[PDB]
């Protein structure tokens, strides 16, 4: 929209235009809160690597297969793929911790049982272009940085989403989570059309591997550059740019986790109550009700009849393995905390993630990447494994045969009659917002993002740095063509959020087993050189009811 | 809301705070019908057996295994669990049968196609407190009832709906079928977290069954009392209370059965008409249309293609096994009459449900629970026995081999295409509303209720009896403290209903296999001493067209 | 003001007066809440065990000295004094867990940085007296218990402040912290003119205690009934009482605790940072500033200027000795915490209290009373134990000689340069409110109650049961001349709160060591007989900057 920024007017050279807000401020009225997140980054821009469109196939990448020693196993391994890159760097705000900081988020969670996307607005401001210029040779060598101010930077925004829209944050490809650092942008690219199958049954037992097309498909290939799409703002160093006000259309993501089942769920089994301490409750042996099959006597909570079911079965990691190779069709995400007895074995049957990051992502360290590995421990009523599951032939006052009684059977056991919940807010490292794939059949839920959008998505804002070309202009040439040039600048955003108050609904004081724990508190601190972490938090905090 | 009642003003002291209304009345306008159930019911209420809420996890129940014999086929019979006990008493409109009788849910499902839920109002009056005293010993024992004409009656009632949901009508804690008999109450209790994990699949044959985790979980543990969430009302024998209107926001029921499966659907074979008696059509082999494979010559009524496909199979009575415990999820309901032949096997299959009742119920004996298992026998067009089915690997002119062709494969079959049904009413014994799961994911159907409440269900009225404390209280005393109280009342309420009119589609006299049928009507009327059974009728009673 | 009560009209006899509301409300709008608690309690009352207005001492309670084997120290148990019996008992509101729950109190402090006391109200309704009768000798005992109608409860309140106020929780005699339980009361009574003058300099060796005047001063006695004070209100069963509204003028109590002293206040010492991990800074040498005395070269931080200190010493353990006899003097509350090593070795100094409670006070057994010990472990940075500090004759670049410094000295270091804070809230257990002593110098503190009414404190609610005379009254009789009698009724109360909205004043996530913490939470939590703990929190619970 090219526009303004920050709070300065800032004409020509020498005048500033914009300044930094980095603030959220919190507003409660009644049932209601609105969080106005404020986030402001500085940011380094090089030259794009070619000024080239490049349409590209790759490798296989890091331990895929040469060989059936692992008989297919390992072709979870594929990444391969092809792609076009475009000469254009992705300013990517969509993040939580590019927005807030631990202790927003602690605010956010603790106040609010919901929260939902209202606006979005951008801005970049203060722009600095150099050039740099080696005088010297080997110890002579001195490198100027000099101002060029007539340099232009180069703006495209999609309000029309007509680029491919790859800004999920997978693969953490997002402004920074700490104000006071700087951020690098990396260069935006996105997926041609290509065929990857893996045969994993092939060969005569059909435990061998083969590749059975890989390739790029050129006669379907959609070509669609930064230029003749959208438009493109140039921008000088007394110039600024604002995005215009965004309004997202969602559905409020939930901020507690459900604990119950459906042996939780609704009336309870009729008991005789203890009148005495260490004593327990005795189920009423004849009692009336509804049981499932023809079942009568045993009257037992397991049978009982109920309107819903709460999660559903899933031929856990699934691998797909389509066109463009496999990929994990994800399932519910739900706790293997009621399961758990070693704590040396890690069961990540849950749907859980892992969260890979570096230092400007919240690890304390450079040069090495810090993990996660979120397994959703309190959504515990969902936990459904597929191999504890059973069925058999029917439901009666009869115990079934051995015959007659089946398990592990990895059925999905998705339904009309279930209910489910998606994994909500991770907070470092997770997406804010997710575009929708536009198919006959919209998804229902979301596996990552908490929210879907339902119109557009926030338009990703797309900046190049226009090249400074020598006095010798060469079709030959490529990089020699061209004046060593970066640029830094300010970007700015605005994010809106209405939440709804959370209330006690409960005499007991609520407990937590999340990051408040001190003692591991050193981290998640500064130390003398001002390296420190950014903790987990999830979106799903507290308890609640689901019925 | 506190309030009136009935028909009379009754202040204080030997006035009547209401009136008795049973009546149903039918109102045909039009295309619309609206039946407005009045229902009235005398409340017997004792002391809660504590004045003190206690949570306590129970026994496994009868039947549960103690060993391996059966290998952990019977830990179906689980009805472990944890709960609160609330001091408070359930009053629970919440079946049909409370308000209908047998001729008016007759009349409903003749003259109706479908019908709604419109609004629920409920009163409390006629408040009659005593206190038991017994005089003597053995024989000289003498009990006399005294009226405590200054004693209190706590009513509170969840508009908000801030206390967790049970009163579902499973285990047919309901207000009585039988006008004229009285209703004693039962008290309130719900579920509290804990973790309830069988392992089936454990041991070296993973033949046997083995604990994993079965605990209260403590510091999850949500308690809510009636008294910091709810306003509660303090009547006397001169009060009345009034719960105000609610209003249902539901989708309508239809009350006819579908016998079309997708072989009755669309387009028929082309046929040759038969020209005499006792011949067949004959299907014309030369045709044009759409086959579903690379299928050409056998333009057989099997593969045409279709647009949806009605039923789905399920791992029929799948048993989950998550936090809590085992439970069923539900399947499909169907009949199983199409592939009923030994009248003596009983196949339970199509998600068929068992009631469980007593005297108040609608069954004709004390002493002793009448059952009945609704199998749901006209709703053949559904029905899918998983083992029944096959798939193959292509569909062509030519038969699959051997080794193309897979049986008994028990795969859910819902997905995109399909078009289902819900049971629909069961008429004495099934609850009439349900709470929705507060999830992501909110259930598309219900697998009893056939009304799904969609903002809140109405309002739980809970009950309880403020106690009378003798001269003395000590801290050590329980019942001890408390004067032996009880109450009557009289519970009315009116739910009225909106139904559409049926008129008839047909050529042909509708027929009936349902309970019209006589010679067994001796039952159903009372006898010599009083007692009878309610009849089931469906609430899918006439036939249907899908489409 | 007699008036009405709960929801209830009431008239007569079957009429109730009132109804229950336990709830707590929050409010938030803009930078300010409003918590609303309404309390309801359903109390128990008894026959004055005198219609007499008694006058007399004691003796010195338990573990008083009779000899000088301890030689005086433990003439600290002294429990004499004198006092009046009031046939009347007290009601009185006057704590915090009478009005919130663990939940509602970790809601207070979580979301507001500060609280004010705003408005109180109280109602007294639904009346219920009763006489016992028995009939029968040893096994024919039989105790009949009867309404009687016409009997009259009398309520006096004081708006006034004309009795002597005593009602400030110490003792815990208030109701109870449990919304569902009964509540018992107890008789008023107030301290008279008594001289408990005890010697314990006296002796030889000044090492022996002794009585100097232990008496009733009589001629200086002020005896005030309650008949000729203030007005009382009679009231039968279909009768209710209220207040009218009281107005609290008090002043903020700020819920934050704080951790600087001196020391972690002003400008910092001037640092030469670290450029390596494990590296420390470094204090430069040589800098300018303000120190105190003479003192020039070692520039260090303990000698800089400050213009105010946090925290003064005191003869920690005082024990006054006046008339009446001894008593602590109490000093100001801190933290021992940074300077304990043994967990074993209790130390007391930091102006620590003890609450001794029971069943109905949060404790989750009969027949026996728990305890809590809180020793303000946050409070860190007003810490000062008296023999800590030292005074040495000058500051100068030279260090004192052994005979210019001292130690172990025990002096009041409260001064004109001191800032010093108050205890705050202890939940459960402590008082709200309290009254001034009307003296030429009015306390600048509190040592206890976070609250200090400006002008009266909440009047005290006093009700006794009218005595039931039999048929012969005879001046010589006192219990025999009267019937015996007891009462139930229900005491609402409206306490109004304003507090300030909380916001995140840090980056880093806030911790904590309080009661959050699980695995102890299977108290806390009733159990299968309903017997549960209520926990302990600060009013002073989150860290905040002192300057």
């Amino acid at each position: 929209k090219a526009g303004g920024g920050g709070g300065g007017g800032g004409s020509g050279v020498g005048h500033s235009t914009g300044n930094y807000n980095n603030r959220t401020e919190f507003y409660y009225h009644g049932d209601e809160v609105t969080i106005v997140c404020h986030s402001s980054r500085h940011i380094h821009l090089n030259m794009s690597e070619s000024e080239e469109y490049k349409i590209y196939d790759t490798d296989r990448g890091p331990r895929f297969p040469t060989d059936q020693t692992l008989q297919g196993r390992d072709t979870i391994n594929d990444s391969y793929h092809a792609q076009v890159e475009t000469p254009w760097f992705l300013i990517n705000p969509n993040s939580w911790g590019t927005w807030m900081n631990p202790a927003d988020f602690q605010q956010l969670t603790t106040t609010c049982r919901e929260v939902t996307l209202e606006h979005l607005d951008q801005t970049l401001d203060n722009i600095v272009i150099k050039t740099v210029s080696k005088q010297g040779s080997g110890a002579e060598e001195t490198t100027q940085y000099n101002n060029d101010l007539t340099a232009l930077l180069q703006v495209a925004l999609d309000k029309s989403n007509q680029l491919p829209w790859v800004a999920d944050n997978m693969y953490l490809d997002s402004l920074g989570y700490i104000p006071w650092r700087p951020c690098k942008l990396k260069q935006y690219s996105y997926h041609v059309n290509f065929w990857n199958t893996i045969d994993i049954i092939s060969g005569p037992q059909q435990n061998q591997w083969q590749q059975v097309k890989k390739e790029i498909r050129w006669d379907d290939l959609q070509f669609t550059p930064i230029e003749t799409t959208t438009e493109i703002d140039l921008l000088r160093t007394g110039d600024s740019w604002t995005s215009g006000p965004y309004k997202f259309n969602t559905k409020p993501t939930q901020l507690s986790y459900h604990w119950q089942s459906t042996r939780h769920t609704g009336s309870v089994h009729p008991t005789d109550p203890p009148n005495a301490i260490g004593q327990q409750g005795q189920n009423i042996r004849d009692i009336n009700g509804w049981q499932w099959g023809d079942r009568s006597d045993p009257m037992s909570a397991a049978t009982r009849v109920s309107n819903f079911h709460i999660g559903y079965s899933w031929p856990e990691w699934r691998i797909h393995y389509g066109s463009g190779g496999p990929a994990i069709n994800p399932g519910a995400p739900f706790s293997q905390a009621p399961w758990s007895t070693d704590p040396q074995v890690r069961l990540t049957q849950g749907a859980s993630e892992k969260a890979i990051f570096d230092y400007n992502h919240g690890d304390d360290d450079p040069a090495h990447r810090d993990q996660w590995w979120q397994n959703n421990l309190p959504i515990t009523g969902q936990t459904n494994w597929a191999p504890k599951n059973a069925h058999q032939a029917n439901l009666s006052s009869n115990v079934p045969s051995r015959q007659e009684f089946w398990t592990q059977d990895y059925h999905n056991t998705f339904g009309p009659f279930t209910a489910v919940d998606d994994v909500g807010i991770q907070y470092p490292w997770g997406a804010i917002w997710t575009k929708t794939p536009d198919t006959t059949h919209k998804p229902m839920m979301s596996a990552h993002a908490p929210f879907i959008c339902k119109d557009g998505p926030p338009g990703q804002l797309l900046v190049k740095l226009a090249p400074n070309y020598t006095e010798n202009l060469q079709t030959d040439g490529l990089g020699n063509n061209r004046i060593v040039t970066y640029a830094t600048f300010w970007w700015t955003g605005k994010l809106i959020l209405k939440g709804k108050l959370r209330l006690p609904r409960q005499f007991n004081l609520y407990n937590l087993p999340g990051r408040p724990r001190g003692t591991e508190a050193k981290k998640f601190l500064p130390n003398e050189i001002g390296h420190f972490e950014l903790p987990f938090m999830p979106g799903r905090c507290m308890p609640n009811y689901t019925m």
